[PDB]
């Protein structure tokens, strides 16, 4: 889906655990790791989109999810001309992205990457907040670093209620 006017709706998800880590996979087929996100379909919600994308990325379902944060700010970004697709109708030029972290309910146990018969990542790790940023290119980071440090202060004090 694109909007109208080049740009696209679009949502992405982290999960954190008490330890501080967050979830970060890797896209089946790539090998460029990156947080699991999806477009906004006509009509949806953010919150609702967030939910969908997340069962398309991670198999995972509102049941064994809670929002604990979403981004305030669209985290939006234009494409180098190099990834612009000139070729087709309408064409990218940029996203909004809004971000949103659920804490799993029963841990890391919850994820299933083949929801799909092909597996929509071909991997999956627990990284510190910090770690991920420094993999991915410049344009990226921007965006990738305001997702931690968004949510980062709740992360710190859902380490310490144990928010249960």
């Amino acid at each position: 889906m694109i909007d109208d006017d080049g740009y696209r709706p679009n949502v992405g998800i982290v999960i954190c655990n008490r330890q501080g880590q967050v979830m970060w996979a890797r896209r089946f087929g790539q090998h460029s790791w990156q947080f699991p996100q999806g477009g906004i379909n006509p009509g949806e919600s953010a919150e609702q989109a967030m939910y969908r994308e997340l069962f398309e990325e991670v198999g995972l379902s509102r049941k064994d999810v809670r929002i604990l944060a979403s981004t305030r700010n669209w985290l939006r970004y234009k494409l180098p001309k190099r990834l612009v697709r000139w070729d087709t109708k309408p064409v990218c030029i940029g996203q909004k992205q809004k971000w949103f972290l659920l804490q799993l309910v029963s841990g890391d146990a919850e994820i299933n990457m083949q929801t799909s018969s092909t597996p929509e990542f071909d991997g999956w790790r627990w990284v510190s907040y910090w770690y991920p940023v420094r993999q991915v290119v410049s344009f990226k980071r921007d965006v990738y670093r305001r997702v931690m440090k968004e949510f980062a202060s709740v992360v710190m004090s859902l380490q310490e209620n144990t928010p249960k």
